[PDB]
């Protein structure tokens, strides 16, 4: 019988009590990254994260930091491999920058052979060290030209441009890559990119954020989400019909959260919590497992929710061999009004829920996850049991999928000096506490989870935060980015992997 | 009788001997800038100077510097006005960033109202201080989307997109702006952007520079130059047919140089020198005054030289109310082979001339203009009499045009500390020596020159050099860019203007 801790102090950092041998022998352990966050702009075209961070510098991070040079994994990809080799990792999730291999967006405009060679060398070097690549096609870095020609995922033209890009990736790299992810965290661009405008491309309703160049927070998240699903599904059909000889697997990435009632004896809070599961997870998982959006979304969102044609429904339903599930935290849910006629209405309001980390009796859900120095009541807190609840729910609600946990991690402040930053015991505690619950749900619920990739390999440009926070299991000095030095957490993870 | 010095020491920094009263009362004096170099990316889309400096950082400058933030004239435009007001300048040449007012390139995709407001406020503030704007529509910063859709000026699609952009500028700003420049230095993009790939977009033949993403140095300069001429001319026709009510004037900008024979008693060197005038100046001035390219270009360049249709010839011929002539230096010319079959052939080789600053008897043409620390034999030297020779030649060869000198200036090294940088006596000497000769050619040759705008208002991002050189008459601290402090040269120019 497995017992896992939910509150500090944690004791799961002792590899005598929790280690890779606690899991099945075939289980994959590694780390994750994304191309905008680590490579730098050298050698690639420009994408909407370049555009957004340059046009709206105060949304790039408090430091106005961006991905221009970052940790220079363009130059230092071998040093990334060396971290993975030091860890004895068996998996690495990275993304391909579309703008590196097709700078002009549309494949017929030509490819960047040198860009293709960069990924070929990375892939070869990973395989040579026994590391299985998990490759994300699209981690948000859409070529700027596509955004400017047709507003990117706002238009159905994205579908064919994404498909041609993916086809190029399968053709060039699929002989060696056997695990593909389509779109990172389906929820994120619709809501953050086209709802709140926290993220590229930065569209919203005028009264939501007067800085947005265009948009409609009430409608565009749904359009974008629908096109993401169709683009994803077209790519999965291409993969499975034209690249079956490669013997690989493909899936989307979901951002997952658990949700608990703000007040667990209040029917209204309980209802809000179930609405959140449908609006946050089901928005994408309903289409992926059934070809339709959740009924509560159909009912609430009304004419703002696009329909799938019968052909589209069939394409989207079942369009995965596995799911990449990212998990960071859990929220309490309580009712909230949905003012659809308000000029500042957003799609996120349609769930009719307000989300917190503190429940009605004042209980904070778990340890600190992210401090917000401008407003401490907005701090995020984590909840290790949430990974168990999420995986259990996916097995039960969504037809017992094959799952890889494709991100899980925690930041530490960029104001810490190097010594404090390397003594990242808070990261050991976060990682180990989640891994305890992940082992527990695999054993107790028989969820088909076959790997775990912690966020992040190294310190990088963090979307929305610049270099003001660090997520790496290895430290990078921003004054000289060559080295990636294992932190206490990297050292711990090394021992967890090879106890 | 006016006597001007050609060699150090100069004595023209004494405003008792040379000042604005030396010129006609209506003569305009000021300074110049360009949008990529001064504004920063905040509030605008991305352009090919963003793209080029990010994809090829070692071509942006030795420091890998770029225009991301630069002197932040987006924020500090009023401080630019204050410099001009301190100088008692009567003119200011600046450029409009296409990506600031139409981030998506094509006007039908929408305009950036806030971008338009930025130029409205600058224009209003200049006029309120009695400063005449001279506005460049296109100082090289093409929206990246246009380069990625159709390779920008490589394709005839540029013509209509440039025309719609210019129409927007005339409509929004032409009530107040009465002097417009179309394309900065017609020679520069074809040769540097598509020939040597020193400049955005960075296209060339593979063996010229293996880093270029695509191109053909032998053909593309001519295509690009031809499209620039047609785009320019379409804009001038639009201006003169649809905006005649505004009572303004429009013209192109030329980069001018003088050329002297490397050996002035060698017929081959003399012939190379005349070929250089045709290939460097006539490439554009032949079309602008006659609707045709120079005969030597027709003969040499052959099938690589595009033809104008009769309609196009008519559009281009006479397509200026004035010429903006930029002038920095003069070269000696000697014969050089033109290996048209070589894989590394460039359009610049077609002139059949090698250019130097030292003549056959070892004479350096004038004082140091730019030191090249990697190779001192490649230092540039200036030649004050060259501005007299250029203006004289334009009057005689090109039908007595109205001229404004739209750039003239010199750098000092970015390795100098602030005190050395502020004691920029070398810049006083360069500026005054050219102004002496400019007054001399107006008086002796009756060239219709009506203003002079020194490069640059302030220190900025220098194309190809980053922040490793400074051109300003006012100093900017890169650690805190708010202030623009008049250097010795700015102080001198203040006294020259108001002696
Ligand atoms: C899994 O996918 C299944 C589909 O493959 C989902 O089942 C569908 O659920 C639909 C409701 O979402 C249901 O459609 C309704 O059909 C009513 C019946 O119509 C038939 O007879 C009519 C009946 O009187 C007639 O007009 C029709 O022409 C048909 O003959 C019908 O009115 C409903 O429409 C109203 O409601 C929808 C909102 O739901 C409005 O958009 C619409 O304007 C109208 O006001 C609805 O019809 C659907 O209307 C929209 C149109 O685009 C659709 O094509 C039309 O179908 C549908 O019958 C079933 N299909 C079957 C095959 O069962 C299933 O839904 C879950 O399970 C069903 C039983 C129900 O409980 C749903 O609430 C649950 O979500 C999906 N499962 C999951 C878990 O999502
Ligand atoms: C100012 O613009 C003026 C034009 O508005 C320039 O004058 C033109 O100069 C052209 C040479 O560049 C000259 O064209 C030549 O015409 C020859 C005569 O053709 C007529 O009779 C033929 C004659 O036997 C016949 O085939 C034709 O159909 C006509 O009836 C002719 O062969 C020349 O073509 C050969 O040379 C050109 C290269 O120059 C090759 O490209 C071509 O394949 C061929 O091998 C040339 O014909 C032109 O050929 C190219 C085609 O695209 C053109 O349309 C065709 O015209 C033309 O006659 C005159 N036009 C007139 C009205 O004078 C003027 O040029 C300068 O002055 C002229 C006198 C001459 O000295 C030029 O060298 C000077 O540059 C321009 N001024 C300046 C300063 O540039
Ligand atoms: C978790 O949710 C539960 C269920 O909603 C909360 O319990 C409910 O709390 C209500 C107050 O928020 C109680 O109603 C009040 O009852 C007294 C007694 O008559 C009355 O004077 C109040 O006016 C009020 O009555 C309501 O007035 C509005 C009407 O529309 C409604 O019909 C009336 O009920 C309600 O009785 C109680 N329900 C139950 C089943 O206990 C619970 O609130 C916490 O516990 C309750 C017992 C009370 O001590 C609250 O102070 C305390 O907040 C909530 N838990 C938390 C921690 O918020
Ligand atoms: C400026 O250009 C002028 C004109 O080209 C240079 O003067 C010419 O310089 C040539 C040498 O580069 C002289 O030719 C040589 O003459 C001696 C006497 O016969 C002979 O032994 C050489 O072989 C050579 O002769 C040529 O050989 C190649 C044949 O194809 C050609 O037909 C022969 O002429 C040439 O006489 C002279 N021309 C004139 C009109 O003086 C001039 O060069 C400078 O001055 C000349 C006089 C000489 O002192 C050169 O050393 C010196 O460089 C050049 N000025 C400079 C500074 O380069
Ligand atoms: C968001 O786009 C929607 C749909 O075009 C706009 O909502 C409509 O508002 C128009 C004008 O009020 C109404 O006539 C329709 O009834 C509404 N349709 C629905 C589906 O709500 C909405 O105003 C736009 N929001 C913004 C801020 O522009
Ligand atoms: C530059 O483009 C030109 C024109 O397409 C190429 O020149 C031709 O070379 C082809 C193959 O040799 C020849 O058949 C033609 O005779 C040439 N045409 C002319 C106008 O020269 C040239 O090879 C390309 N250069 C590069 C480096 O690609
Ligand atoms: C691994 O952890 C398991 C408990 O899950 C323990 O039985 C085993 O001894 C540990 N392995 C090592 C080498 O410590
Ligand atoms: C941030 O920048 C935008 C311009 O993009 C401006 O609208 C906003 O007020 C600035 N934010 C703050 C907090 O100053
Ligand atoms: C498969 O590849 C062929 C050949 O390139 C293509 O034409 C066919 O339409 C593709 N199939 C997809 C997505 O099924
Ligand atoms: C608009 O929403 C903001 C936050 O979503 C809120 O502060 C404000 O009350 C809302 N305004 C109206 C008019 O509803
Ligand atoms: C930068 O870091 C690398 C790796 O430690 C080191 O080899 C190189 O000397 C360092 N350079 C400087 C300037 O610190
Ligand atoms: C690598 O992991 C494998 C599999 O558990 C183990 O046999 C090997 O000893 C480990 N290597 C190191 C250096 O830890
Ligand atoms: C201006 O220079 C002229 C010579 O060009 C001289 O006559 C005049 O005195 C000078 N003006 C002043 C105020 O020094
Ligand atoms: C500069 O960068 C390019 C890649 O854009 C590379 O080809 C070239 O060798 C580098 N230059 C030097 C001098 O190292
Ligand atoms: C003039 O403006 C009209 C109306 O917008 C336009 O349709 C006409 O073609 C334009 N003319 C040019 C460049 O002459
Ligand atoms: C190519 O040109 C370069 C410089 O233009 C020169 O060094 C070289 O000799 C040329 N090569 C050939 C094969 O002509
Ligand atoms: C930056 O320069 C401006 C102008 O001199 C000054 O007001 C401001 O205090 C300076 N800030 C710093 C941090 O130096
Ligand atoms: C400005 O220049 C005008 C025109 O020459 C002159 O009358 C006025 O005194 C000058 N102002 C200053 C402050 O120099
Ligand atoms: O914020 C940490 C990380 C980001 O760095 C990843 O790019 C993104 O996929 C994500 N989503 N949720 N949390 N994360
Ligand atoms: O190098 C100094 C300046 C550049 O800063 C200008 O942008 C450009 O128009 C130019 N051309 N020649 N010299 N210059
Ligand atoms: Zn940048």
């Amino acid at each position: 019988e497995i017992t896992c801790q939910e509150n500090l102090p944690f004791t799961c950092g002792n590899t005598d009590a929790l280690n890779s041998s606690s899991f099945s022998s075939d289980f994959i352990f590694g780390v994750a990254s994304s191309a905008y966050q680590i490579e730098g702009t050298i050698g690639r075209g420009l994408n909407i994260w370049d555009g957004f961070t340059h046009r709206y510098p105060n949304k790039s991070g408090p430091d106005h930091g961006n991905g221009d040079t970052t940790c220079d994994s363009f130059s230092y990809w071998q040093k990334d491999i060396d971290v993975l080799d030091e860890l004895n990792a068996t998996g690495y999730r990275f993304s391909i920058a579309w703008s590196r291999i097709i700078p002009r967006g549309k494949r017929s405009r030509g490819v960047n052979e040198k860009g293709i060679d960069y990924y070929h060398g990375l892939i070869s070097g990973l395989i040579k060290k026994g590391i299985t690549p998990f490759v994300t096609l699209f981690h948000w870095d859409l070529p700027q030209t596509l955004q400017d020609e047709y507003e990117g995922f706002l238009d159905p033209q994205i579908i064919d441009d994404f498909k041609d890009y993916a086809d190029l990736c399968f053709e060039e790299f699929g002989d060696s890559v056997k695990y593909w992810l389509t779109i990172n965290q389906l929820y994120s661009v619709p809501t953050r990119g086209y709802g709140s405008a926290l993220d590229a491309p930065g569209r919203c309703s005028p009264t939501v954020d007067p800085s947005c160049y265009a948009g409609n927070s009430s409608t565009e998240p749904y359009i974008v989400a629908h096109h993401q699903l169709l683009a994803h599904a077209k790519v999965v059909d291409l993969y499975r019909k034209n690249y079956t000889h490669q013997g690989g697997k493909i899936g989307p990435t979901m951002i997952t959260r658990w949700f608990l009632p703000y007040n667990d004896t209040d029917r209204h809070s309980i209802a809000a919590t179930e609405r959140m599961k449908e609006f946050f997870l089901g928005w994408f998982m309903g289409p992926l497992t059934n070809g339709t959006y959740p009924q509560i979304m159909i009912d609430t969102v009304g004419e703002r929710l696009p329909s799938f044609s019968p052909e589209e429904s069939n394409l989207v339903k079942g369009s995965y061999d596995f799911l990449g599930l990212n998990y960071y935290f859990t929220q309490y849910a309580q009712p909230s009004p949905n003012p659809v006629n308000s000029t500042n209405h957003t799609a996120m309001m349609d769930a009719g829920a307000k989300l917190t980390y503190i429940n009605a009796s004042g209980h904070y859900i778990g340890p600190l996850f992210e401090k917000d120095k401008a407003d401490s009541t907005d701090n995020i807190y984590y909840y290790p049991k949430g990974i168990y609840s999420v995986m259990d729910y996916f097995k039960n609600k969504y037809y017992n999928p094959l799952i890889y946990v494709t991100e899980n991690g925690i930041s530490t402040p960029g104001d810490e000096n190097r010594n404090q930053s390397m003594l990242d015991y808070t990261r050991i505690d976060y990682l180990c506490s989640h891994l305890c619950f992940l082992n527990k749900v695999i054993k107790e619920k028989d969820v088909n989870v076959k790997g775990y990739l912690a966020w992040a390999l190294g310190d990088n440009y963090e979307f929305n935060k610049g270099f003001t926070v660090r997520f790496g299991l290895s430290y990078i000095d921003w004054n000289n980015v060559t080295d990636r030095d294992l932190k206490k957490s990297g050292q711990w993870y090394q021992s967890f992997i090879s106890p």
